[PDB]
């Protein structure tokens, strides 16, 4: 079902890569080409392997090596690419996580649309890199009911899908209703502890009931209740809950179309999902936009960075 | 043999318990009553799958909340209560540690009259918790035979109790006469060798035999031979050795005679026997005192302090 | 084959040995030879045995009571073999690494003669030990090709032995003499890869080849073509993979070879040998310089020092 668009190389020779990486970087300039066409075709496991042969051979780090070979996105995007995956995570909300600089969206972002093991993952991966709870940080640096959802999810306890009660889902629905549009102000509590802790598969249903009773998508009345960072968190929520590839699809959407790019959103979500379901992610993205997830890649950026970008995507014909 | 008064809830239903808690917070005011009945009802772990599913629900810290709407004595004791019982010896061992203010009085009690298995226990989670080595802290902030007596207790290395052997009963006895009644001066090495390191039940003959050759009991000696901080602590492990649950009554016995209370004492043996022998603890304060420990502490505390800690006590007609 | 000095004592009672050690230093004066002719006739496992009776018995640190009752070389002799062999080495490279300080010597010395093994274990020992990486606070304080040299050993990556193929032998003994008798300058990379990480079985072959070839000994082309730091790694790799007990035994005749003494390297490789293969080393050291390890000490130390460390080596009529 969910499929990522990079996988194990096969017949893959850790050693000769390598020696490949080393003689593309050996002596004056460097051979972007030649490290990008490799490292785009190794899984994130085998640049590891890759990483390990490199200062074996030769007592060098590789990437700090290729820190200092190579400049602007492009580097960016390599050395996400290098980061082990079961750190990828961490290591972008430790870097969002900066007092009054805290970057939200990250924190949002990966927060709703991460599933209950993978949040138990990262907030294992975080502590044991930075020597600091997750949660202590997260809450350091938000407050209010953004905070609160916020420290729902990392709980990672949403309730397990299990067999759907019809009685549950009405009250639920009907809950919200009287928590949001018929009240005069809002019960921000009863949407947390719905939204944060029902069943995915119980939560799809409530928001269909929702749409019966009340005329509107559940996404219409948090517009029409909240705003802010706690709005961006439930619609994100909503959308996670609704298909993640498509809320991801939606987030690639958006750092491009317009002015310029979100380059950190575009590295972010490509490299972080390369191995899980950038696959389907293509199929929302063309499915809901009517371009390719490519073009519009294609289109946004340019030299070395796009090159490595697009053979990480594929889907040409998408 | 071994009672405490606390014990796990039949029918817990911690998110129901987390409600339970929120509805007493929320809003203007607190009920402290609500509070105080339900978590004085409920195990130590207990207390921390409630602490878990309130933030589950909620996306709030429940003892950060509580410190937000409680206060005075009543505060400190819930905040003990919500301590895990794991961690709680560790946590006053490391309150007490201060420098030249150093409260040696908590050091003595909590050394003297864990288990050497207990004492493994609390010298890994000290460890984990705070990132220091109790012995070594210990010994920072103590001198002298005092600090040898704490190293010794420390190492948690008490001969196991096997057949008694009358001979080694014998030589221990006249060990300690000579090193104690007949010496000029003391030989403090000796007594703390022999109370530190051998078996509880070889010591409880020791003692008696003791008694028989000098005429005096153990504890008379140590009065006779020392002062100090070493004084209170043989005193201790003596006490400790012929009876845990009767020299912890005695400890709260003297916490609560005369003008006014050692709270901070009566809060930490409730609190950290309750699930252990705080029952037998009644059992020889009646015995020794004439009293129920119920009645003293209805006697010596106010308001929702003394109506929480005689809910944990119990023993109304003891 | 390989056999250290010192072994397990039998008939061993940690209890009676930590009094007897108390007896030596209890009261004025410290008796000196009690305590050598004590810890040279214990291994290591039992020291670390022997320092947990006596803190149980006496409350007292054996090592800080050691430090505060010896002095001079001998004090550090008698350091040196209380540290538990599994941090033994780890000790003595973090001491080694100090800035613009850095002793380079015991940074070649240690991780030239450790097998990949022991340097996996050292690596662990020196990260819990110390909070630090190794391989991060080496390449914090060493530079160019003798870091990269010093990272390829710490990867702990050599090939492992196994069937010798002739032509990978012709191979490499080519390569060497390319990269270094027929270059115009020299290709240190290949001499860090080939010398780094080949088997050492296959490596001894491909130093009696490369002598073949060339009419140069690996060791005189070595001296031709480098200097320096990398110099002496080189050599100290070579050597090691001839024979690490002759690189030891030549690493011992230097340090007392001369006005005066090497103590520091004196007492690390007596030491960190002594359970290993200190037997061989003696062996070694008479083969290749005519005179006995223990007659060289013995004309080179004096004291207390000079006692101990004989006791150690042993071999009067080697
Ligand atoms: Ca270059
Ligand atoms: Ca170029
Ligand atoms: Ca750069
Ligand atoms: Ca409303
Ligand atoms: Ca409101
Ligand atoms: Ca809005
Ligand atoms: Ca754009
Ligand atoms: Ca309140
Ligand atoms: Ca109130
Ligand atoms: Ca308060
Ligand atoms: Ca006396
Ligand atoms: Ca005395
Ligand atoms: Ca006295
Ligand atoms: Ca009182
Ligand atoms: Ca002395
Ligand atoms: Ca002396
Ligand atoms: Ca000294
Ligand atoms: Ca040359
Ligand atoms: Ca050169
Ligand atoms: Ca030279
Ligand atoms: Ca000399």
């Amino acid at each position: 079902a969910l499929r990522g668009t990079v996988t194990d190389f096969s017949g893959f020779d850790g050693r000769a890569d390598a020696e490949v990486l080393r003689k593309a970087m050996k002596g004056l300039g460097t051979d972007e080409d030649s490290i990008l066409n490799l490292l785009t075709a190794r899984s994130n496991a085998q640049r590891q392997q890759i990483a390990e042969e490199f200062k074996t051979l030769f007592g060098r780090d590789l990437v700090n090596d290729m820190k200092s070979e190579l400049t602007g996105k492009f580097e960016k995007l390599i050395v996400a690419l290098m980061k082990p995956s079961r750190l990828y995570d961490a290591y972008e909300l430790k870097h969002a996580l900066k007092g009054a600089g805290t970057d939200e969206k990250v924190l949002t972002e990966i927060i709703a649309s991460r599933t209950p093991e993978e949040l138990r993952a990262i907030k294992q991966a975080y502590e044991e890199e930075y020597g600091s709870n997750l949660e202590d940080d997260v809450v350091g640096d938000t407050s209010g009911y953004y905070q609160r959802m916020l420290v729902v999810l990392l709980q990672a306890n949403r309730d397990p899908d299990t067999a759907i009660d019809d009685a549950q889902v009405e009250l639920d629905a009907q809950a919200l209703f009287q928590a949001g549009e018929l009240k005069w102000g809002t019960d921000e509590e009863k949407f947390i502890t719905i939204l944060g802790t029902r069943s995915v598969s119980h939560l799809r249903r409530v928001f269909d009931k929702y749409m019966t009773i009340s005329g509107f998508q559940i996404e219409e009345t948090i517009d029409r209740e909240t705003s802010g960072n706690l709005e961006n968190l439930l619609l994100a929520v909503v959308k996670s809950i609704r298909s993640i590839p498509a809320y991801l699809a939606e987030t690639l959407y958006y750092a491009m179309k317009g002015a310029g790019t979100d380059d950190h959103t575009l590295i972010r979500v490509i490299v972080s999902r390369s191995e899980i379901d950038l696959f389907n992610i293509r199929k929302e993205f063309r499915k809901n936009f009517a371009t390719s997830l490519y073009s519009m890649i294609k289109g946004d950026t340019s030299g070395d960075y796009k090159k490595a970008l697009l053979l990480l995507c594929g889907g040409e014909d998408d």
